[PDB]
């Protein structure tokens, strides 16, 4: 059922690898070969120069679930490879880099390069393990790449339904027309609110436990790119809030924090700043998430919600330029000497982004053990200072 496509410039070994991993034609779509302990289909993306590559790459992006991006290890990273990379940056779908005929290979921006040969199949196992890892994550409900998917999570009666209705009643919104989701456009950009049916579960059904609701909310998070954590401004923070937000964070989702029912809070001039500080104290892992105060009832600041979801989604998807990234890391090291360890100092050689959603970075070092968590946080904050990344977690991995 999973679909795999091989993409790259001419003469990197695509046919050779394709013919090896493919079995019989289905009816172009081929099933995977007998010798493979993986079950999946292959799509042939046969079809100027840039125009022809783009044609192939876009077919893969539409029809496949995982893409193998193949380069030629004998010819190094060519300018034409860098061009294919740029096209492939346009997809959210998993891309695995295979370096055939066996760096700067990390410089392509897709993380670990998998060395292979089409002669005697060296490296194939590891490559196929890496592709197959993605299968479990393939979305059950698929939407066009352009659609931004988000969810609202929060305890019962916080105002999720009311926020959604307040949000959808805006002049900028056109509600459309899988019947669990709600589709709409906002400034003509397409959005999906994941599993609105679960919010409307009440009125048809009694809630006799929250355990299934919690688990259903986790599924909605898995399907979303942005998660709006809605808190009740009247009752304050509770443990269930921390737990579901922690899940979102660990799942690498973009997060926006929404304080609803602000109309009902007895305010002085510092009631908002105190609430904000109370949130930062209870959700110490969500420093990147903006906090929004609104009222679904009076509509106060309702108009700020969609722009915050857009911004978090943008930052979640943000791909940085490598040369700039390295300048930022060297500036960081310049201002703050690296940790030492009984005579051995951490040295940083090179940094690159390896994925998006969330933004993930690899730092090439001396030895990863000398990279302490506190220095890692420091690097993260310097990256945030230079590029923004408001609304999204980021990941930093040290490698030797
Ligand atoms: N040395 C070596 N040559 C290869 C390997 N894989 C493919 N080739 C050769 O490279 C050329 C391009 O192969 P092909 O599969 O047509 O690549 P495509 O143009 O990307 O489909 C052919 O002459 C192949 O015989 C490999 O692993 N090692
Ligand atoms: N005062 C006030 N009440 C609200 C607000 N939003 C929702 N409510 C009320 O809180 C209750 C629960 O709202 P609902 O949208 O069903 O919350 P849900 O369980 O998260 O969907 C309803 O009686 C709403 O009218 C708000 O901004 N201010």
């Amino acid at each position: 059922k999973p679909v795999v496509a091989i993409v790259g410039r001419p003469n990197v070994g695509k046919s050779t690898i394709f013919n090896r991993i493919a079995g019989e034609r289905i009816s172009r779509i081929y099933s995977s070969a007998e010798w493979l302990n993986y079950d999946f289909n292959l799509i042939d993306t046969g079809g100027p120069f840039l125009a022809q590559i783009r044609q192939q790459a876009e077919i893969a992006m539409d029809e496949a679930d995982v893409i193998i991006f193949m380069v030629n290890g004998r010819e190094g990273v060519t300018a034409a490879d860098e061009e294919v990379a740029k096209i492939l940056y346009r997809t959210k779908k998993p891309v695995v880099l295979a370096v055939n005929k066996l760096y700067d290979f990390y410089s392509l921006g897709f993380g670990e390069p998998y060395p292979i040969s089409g002669t005697h199949g060296l490296g194939l196992g590891d490559l196929l393990d890496a592709v197959a890892e993605h299968f479990k994550n393939i979305p059950e409900t698929k939407y066009n790449e352009e659609v931004i998917q988000f969810c609202l999570i929060g305890r019962p009666n916080v105002g999720k339904s009311s926020l959604v209705n307040a949000m959808l009643g805006e002049e900028r919104v056109i509600v459309s027309n899988d019947a669990v989701d709600t589709s709409f456009t906002y400034n003509q950009q397409e959005f999906v609110i994941v599993d609105t049916a679960g919010m409307r579960k009440k009125g048809k059904v009694y809630e006799t436990t929250e355990k299934y609701s919690v688990l259903r909310a986790l599924k909605a998070i898995d399907r979303s790119e942005v998660v709006a954590v809605v808190l009740d401004g009247e009752e304050g923070i509770i443990e269930q809030d921390k737990r579901i937000a922690g899940y979102a964070h660990e799942a690498g989702k973009a997060v926006v924090i929404v304080v609803n029912k602000w109309d009902a809070v007895d305010k002085d001039e510092s009631t908002m700043k105190e609430f904000e500080e109370n949130i930062r104290d209870h959700f110490q892992f969500l420093d990147y998430a903006p906090i929004l105060f609104m009222s679904a009832l009076t509509k106060k600041r309702i108009h700020t919600l969609m722009p915050a979801i857009i911004k978090a989604s943008e930052n979640h998807s943000l791909r940085v330029q490598t040369n700039v990234l390295n300048d930022v890391i060297m500036d960081a090291v310049a201002m703050n000497p690296t940790p030492t360890h009984n005579g051995s100092r951490l040295k940083i050689y090179y940094a690159t982004q390896v994925s998006v959603k969330p933004p993930s970075f690899v730092v090439f070092v001396n030895d990863p053990e000398l990279m302490h968590f506190s220095y890692e946080r420091f690097l993260e904050n310097r990256i945030r200072d230079a590029f923004g990344f408001e609304g999204t977690p980021i990941k930093i991995f040290a490698r030797a």
